[PDB]
């Protein structure tokens, strides 16, 4: 039996429990994007405000129910809109992380029918972060 | 007459006011839950987590009676159900502590009679704790 | 295009998203506060006590619409009644900052017959802060 | 005119707009708890646990009024009931600050007939202290 830490084991929603992504395998999500003509974007934040918290429901009343601060991130630019091209994306990545290199870097796709984010995953974590573990290091 | 200290006079529950646990006395408590048929278990908690806390209160309408966060602490495998061998609960203390070293580590025994814990005491503090006393240096 | 960083980009109301006052352009407002026969004062507050905060609304039933803490400062003597010297209001802003090196300043003005602050604008910010970023480092 | 500083002036109820009680100082406030058969007490806290504070209504509905945290400090010892010797009174402040070094330390007294304290100062602090201005300091 191994027992799953409790300690600095924090996750990042889809794909977090898989091994950290391969730029081919990045590539290929953004391959996925396109083949399927939704809306790439991407999403930063500095470690502060990265994950989900509570502190403006001291300022409510009993109206707390799927209220959390930090589900917003920062828009970086626009969504690609009318975007075809995996190479653009690819760049962009390139370029937020460039700009933001101590910031948590995510990338996202809409769709605009169902007017929702499609899909959305980790491309950056800050390497001043120790409140995560790799893979091997989950369980004891 | 002598002063109880109230300076970094953190207490544990059951046991806590007594002498620390000798091994032999750590053993006789096992075969206690042993000779009773009760089911151990081990539980840890880093140290942020091990206490008593009101944070996630600030949620809250009127309803924090009888809330505390923390009380829950995170189980080491599962209850040793059917275990009758004493040597095997103090092995999995030794097992325990060895992959969480900085833990607050808690052995308790569970009745399914009842369906309530039974017993429980700390087995291990982390060796950074500032926050308790000798037994003769709890009054001064 | 251009993206606004949303890290270490703390504002501070009238004039902030301006270039830094210069000593003459600092001398051109209070000469219009002069001929306005505006009433000039200086505020002061430490690092904590800068930016708009929720703290009290802890104590509070469901009343925190437009409360905020940190709103008031500290009023540096008194109000200037009367003031119809320029230079006056500027030694005023030297000795303040001189006595307290290390505060926010704001210099503001009152229209006693609105009653209400008619202007202001920061004159000192803490060289120890680092929650602000100078106009060329706004966007990246 | 001078300016009354914001920062780093705490104060402590009786007595703290004056200049530090002398030895002889506190002995006739002693002399004077004694004249009129009052019972002298002392109590003391941590640097945390000193001044007024509100963490504990995180937990209540709309019934913070008049609530603080850390009005309660703790008993040196029991009051001195029977005690008419000014001399008994100075040898437990001794044995109270040797024994707390680093805590706050105030003398007390109750009337039994009103059943109320009566009095009450500060008469140490601890030499970590720096939330406080000297006498001269308090306005710049």
């Amino acid at each position: 039996m191994m027992v799953w830490t409790p300690v600095n084991n924090k996750m990042f929603e889809t794909f977090s429990y898989l091994p950290p992504l391969t730029d081919e395998q990045i590539a290929a999500q953004v391959d996925y994007i396109v083949a399927n003509g939704w809306i790439p974007c991407l999403e930063f934040a500095e470690a502060d405000k990265a994950y989900v918290s509570n502190e403006s429901a001291i300022r409510f009343g009993s109206v707390s129910c799927l209220y959390y601060d930090n589900r917003y991130w920062t828009m970086w630019k626009l969504p690609m809109f009318g975007c075809r091209d995996p190479m653009q994306v690819l760049r962009e990545i390139v370029a937020c992380t460039k700009a933001f290199p101590d910031a948590y870097v995510r990338l996202v796709a809409f769709d605009n029918q169902k007017q929702v984010q499609i899909m959305g995953f980790l491309v950056q974590r800050p390497k001043t972060a120790r409140d995560f573990q790799p893979a091997n290091k989950r369980s004891v």
